[PDB]
């Protein structure tokens, strides 16, 4: 598609890339610092290079009417469940280190201003901005003037709200990645639309594309490496019988290990040009193609014609089945056995 | 992609369509009838709609060269390992009864006129022609004359050189598909250039749009559902301990059922636009987005300014984020209380 690109500290993201998988920790370890380690711990194990936490500062993040708000995949408010969350700036420090004690990379959602400079003292490589937040420009603005690259999800918004934070992102002069997105959880497959991404890409053709996913399974991810996305993010837990609101979409290692398997093969499959010459294919078309052959035993003299040539496999004769036709009309310079593949000899 | 579509039997094919997978038993049973029953029945079980056979009548394929190639993925020449596979008229016969006996519809890949002819008195209803084939264009002139759908792989062709052939079938006026495809046993991740299916569908409007493969998995297929595919071909195998030479990469059973699942789930999260609103977002909409919210106290009279005032969770207040700075000027009609909602009563 493009050979748009940026790093997240050294890890290079684009098309020409291998696909980066984010695996969203975020509030699945319902605010124990202990679960939070157990699945950094699951991811490292299972071979990923980025752990996604989402942070939580609740009084910067909303106001009390977000106490009487209930979300599509819970029982209680918003503001209830993100207290219970939340991890201190301490903590969150303590998951940060230990992340890349681990050798991966540490990035993370901020919900708030508050979010985002705490976020910005940590001195992370790279902001991802929600989709909840993908309308919330002054939070962008924020964000953007930080100078590290920021991958946007755009979920609930056209493609006339997206190009407002563009725009600012732009203006900025860092550089960026927009990720199709549905969010709810879960997501069924009818409501992905795959075909957001080249929306996307259309639109802003200076933007990594990738896709933040919230169905059931890898299909939509591995779809979207087939389309040319960069970026794949899922929610990811160490264990499927974990309490919590997104651990249904969540991802696991073993499920983390497939798509990381599918998207590398994905990622050699997708592309390419039609007419491009494949070496490999050389000796199925020397015995497959067809040569023209005599239909019949054509004395010398007589014509050549569709009547008594015809054509059959491998492809070593002198004439292939490309040139049949221009055959018709020519006089045997000899005596043609039926079934002998005519040769320029053969021809006055 | 397009509503282009045509029928195979009572079978609608097209992007607005199910997926179609063709099931290739072809040489696999080699040359046993009772070993093709097998396959038969190991795919009947496994939920396939379509089994697809080779029809090899030696003589009029090929010429005694053929007797001197050796194929890629063999060690003795083709003609040997054809003659040895073949399927007399008599078997081919009773072969097809017995896939239609279980429901499924029987089609064949011709490799000779001899063969086209013997599947026109079968009266197949749809005929498929190899990538071998693709620039056979006597024989596929011969074949688009019989009036039924034409499946043409497109391996080891040019779009130049399969536009030859494309004219000669709208010329006959039957519908036909389009198959990408890499002729290789087995083909490598990073031969399959995915990208050829838009090639085609580019070059070819009118033509269903699918992909024959080669490679040793399902993320090829995979990936072709998800750009639009609408007919995937794979060889198949009841079980992978069979001796041959398109065993490698033939899927079985159980690697069918996950194919189907696949191409299900594909089918349903392809295309799509990303401006397009999904119901089930609302819940999400209406806690994740931001209002209007004083960030100091305000006393009645004073202005407000990008100083005191910010934006929080969730989207229930008077003043979006989106009018966040149309709010800049205005006067306190009374005093606001830090980090309440502005609202269009806190304003002159
Ligand atoms: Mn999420
Ligand atoms: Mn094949």
């Amino acid at each position: 598609q493009n050979n748009n690109e940026f790093k997240i500290g050294n890890r290079s993201v684009g098309y020409n890339h291998e696909p980066l998988i984010i695996c969203e920790i975020g509030i699945n370890h319902e605010g124990s610092l202990k679960t939070a380690f157990e699945m950094v711990d699951a991811a490292y194990n299972a071979g990923a290079e980025v752990v996604k936490h989402q942070t939580h500062i609740v009084e910067d993040e909303m106001s009390d009417e977000a106490k009487q708000v209930i979300p599509g995949n819970a029982d209680v408010s918003i503001y209830e469940i993100m207290e219970r969350c939340a991890l201190n700036e301490e903590d969150e420090i303590k998951l940060k280190e230990y992340v890349e004690s681990k050798g991966m990379i540490f990035i993370s959602t901020p919900f708030s201003r508050a979010a985002a400079l705490r976020l910005q003292r940590m001195d992370i490589p790279a902001y991802k901005i929600g989709s909840g937040e993908c309308n919330n420009y002054p939070l962008i603005k924020l964000v953007a003037s930080f100078g590290k690259p920021i991958i946007l999800s755009t979920g609930m918004n056209s493609i006339e709200s997206i190009k407002k934070s563009v725009e600012i992102i732009r203006e900025a002069g860092v550089p960026y990645a927009l990720l199709h997105c549905t969010n709810i959880y879960p997501t069924p497959y009818e409501d992905v639309r795959l075909g957001g991404m080249n929306d996307l890409s259309e639109a802003f053709p200076d933007a990594i594309i990738g896709l933040s996913d919230h169905t059931l399974d890898n299909y939509a991810c591995l779809g979207a490496v087939a389309l040319g996305g960069s970026i794949l993010e899922r929610h990811f837990t160490d264990r499927m019988d974990r309490p919590g609101p997104d651990i249904v979409c969540s991802m696991n290692p073993d499920t983390f290990k497939e798509l990381k398997q599918g998207a590398h093969a994905l990622k050699l499959a997708r592309g390419g040009k039609k007419d491009t010459i494949i070496a490999g294919e050389k000796p199925t078309k020397d015995f497959a193609f067809a040569s023209v052959v005599a239909d019949k035993d054509i004395k010398k003299g007589e014509l050549l014609s569709g009547d008594n040539l015809w054509v059959k496999r491998p492809g070593n004769g002198d004439f292939s089945v490309n040139e049949y036709e221009t055959l018709f009309g020519k006089v045997a310079a000899c005596n043609i056995r039926k079934g002998a593949q005519i040769k320029k000899t053969d021809i006055e």
